[PDB]
């Protein structure tokens, strides 16, 4: 029993983690095979990032111009070359501990888990989402950019993100391991902003689910609604609209708890209108929506890896 | 900027996840060296629960009952030995992949980060704090006991939690790795209750820093109290009282902010007696008092491992 954020087990994306130099600037790689990914503004001159020809850069920067270390291994470069956003760096060893992967590009509300790393080494792994203004609220300091963000399916770890920037917002924001930025966002120093930030409706309903699996019942009313009286409630408060394809998702869990999903949801069109009357959920005074039905599926039937 | 529950890089503490079968009853070991670890209640099934004689079922038992199953290689048990509530299992093959550690016995109100296991494998990473009366709120099903909980200190792996049991209530119970339960709890079924649960006021200040490094500061004011005063007001909502050691252990949080501990108490002491506003702290709507200091510290100043 209980419930609590939980990280996919950061081992496999541990040893792909390597520390990437060009200059005097210094942030994380991942090496799979014999190829090393990173943010291609490592290349980037202290007064290159206002207005950079990545491009160009490349053009000027040799093999030699770029240090890359496993451990306190030089892994010595033999081709340089720019996808996107992300720069991909060819070296002469196939990493040892390469796992089986993918690169995958995920939807707003979908979350993964995020191995935070300065100079090639892990500092800690959290339970990220991407927000459905396509920013990400985590942990990064100065010197986290390269580490990457996963998902593991048994054996597969699907690489999901790469950490480039932070908003003045505090938000987050990268991009796939392709390069592609999630959301409007590129790596220019420019003025960039995010839009409305709504919460992810089918998260909080998975999480309220959870909340029934644990014990939670005090917010289970008798009452039902419609999948649009629901939503017209749902607008007025930045929640993101509900459709059949979440009400489906959520089958799983109805099925286990034998809830119809308009049940819950009028559970949920409560809980918005007049708050939760210092009571909790879960251990939490908030409507948590960084839960997905698979996360909460992973975490009430015990999914190995 | 940002700040999440994280847990510790969980790669050393997979390779040493191994599977203990003995019977019918599968659960997971801590294989460090020749030595694998488990709950001794492995010898158990569900007939001898109710006054288990663990000093008779372990003589009974013989080293051919212990199947261990570490991946894929089965390891051979050439000898078995009890420390209190822990099984020793001496194995014919060393891990390769032990780390540097140490057992150590920690104290209420300390976090630690749970590697949750199922048939010898990991499914995910969490972080606990030791409640002050002696349980953790963890995420544990059947076939979770054996796995356990760990501090990353350097290069030294701390192990200090062994999952043994989850109380009617919902909380979680278990040992250090010498097999010393935390809290008056026993290996058996029979009526246990954990004492009443207070809030781990060192930690909720520490977090409240946190809040201050980030930019949350709407919950300062002006105002200063003593640390009779303080604690005057946290008994009343079930607070654990502040010493002069937990003001010692702000130090280096309150150096950083340049916000005296005692200062913060009057911050604290207001948002117990008026509420916090309709408004988040760090993304809670709750005080939260499962980040101690030094996990504070360690996630805002990027400590790497
Ligand atoms: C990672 C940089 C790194 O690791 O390599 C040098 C050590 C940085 C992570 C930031 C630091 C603090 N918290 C984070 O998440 N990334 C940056 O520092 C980023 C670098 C950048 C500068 C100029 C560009 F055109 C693209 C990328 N700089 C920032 O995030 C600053 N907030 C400035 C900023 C850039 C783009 C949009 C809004 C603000
Ligand atoms: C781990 C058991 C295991 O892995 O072995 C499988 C063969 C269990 C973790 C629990 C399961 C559900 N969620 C959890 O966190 N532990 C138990 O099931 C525990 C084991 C036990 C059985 C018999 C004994 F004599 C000692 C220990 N049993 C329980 O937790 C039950 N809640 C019963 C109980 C025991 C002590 C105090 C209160 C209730």
């Amino acid at each position: 029993s209980g419930f609590r954020k939980m990280a996919f087990p950061s081992g496999k994306v541990e040893g792909c983690m390597v520390q990437v130099t060009c200059g005097t600037t210094t942030l994380n790689g991942l090496w799979l095979d014999d190829v090393v990914y990173c943010p291609r503004h490592v290349i980037c001159t202290s007064e290159d990032m206002l207005n950079p020809n990545y491009e160009d850069l490349l053009i000027r920067k040799s093999n030699h111009n770029f240090l890359v270390q496993a451990g306190n291994v030089q892994l010595r470069v033999i081709g340089h070359s720019m996808q996107n956003c992300v720069l991909k760096l060819k070296v002469d060893t196939a990493n040892p501990k390469t796992p089986k992967y993918k690169f995958v590009r995920i939807q707003p509300g979908q979350t993964f888990s995020v191995l935070a790393c300065y100079n090639g080494s892990p500092s800690g792994v959290y339970q990220c989402a991407m927000r459905p203004n396509f920013t990400i609220k985590g942990s990064f300091l100065n010197g986290s950019c390269g580490s990457v963000g996963f998902n593991i399916d048994y054996d597969c770890v699907s690489f999901c993100y790469m950490h480039h920037m932070e908003l003045p917002t505090g938000v987050h924001a990268g991009t796939d391991l392709e390069g592609n930025f999630y959301g409007p966002f590129v790596d220019r120093q420019t003025a960039q902003a995010a839009g409305t930030d709504t919460t992810i409706t089918v998260n909080v309903l998975a999480w309220l689910y959870a909340a029934v699996i644990n014990g939670d019942r005090w917010f289970l009313n008798r009452f039902t609604t419609t999948l649009n009286d629901f939503n017209l409630v749902a607008m007025k408060y930045n929640y993101e609209p509900l459709t059949q394809d979440h009400v489906d998702i959520l089958g799983p869990l109805s099925a286990q708890t034998g809830i119809a999903v308009l049940d819950m949801c009028a559970s949920l069109k409560e809980l918005l209108q007049n708050g939760m009357n210092g009571r909790t959920i879960l251990g939490s005074a908030l409507l948590e929506d960084e839960f997905t039905p698979f996360d909460v599926v992973r975490q009430c039937s015990g999914v190995t890896f």
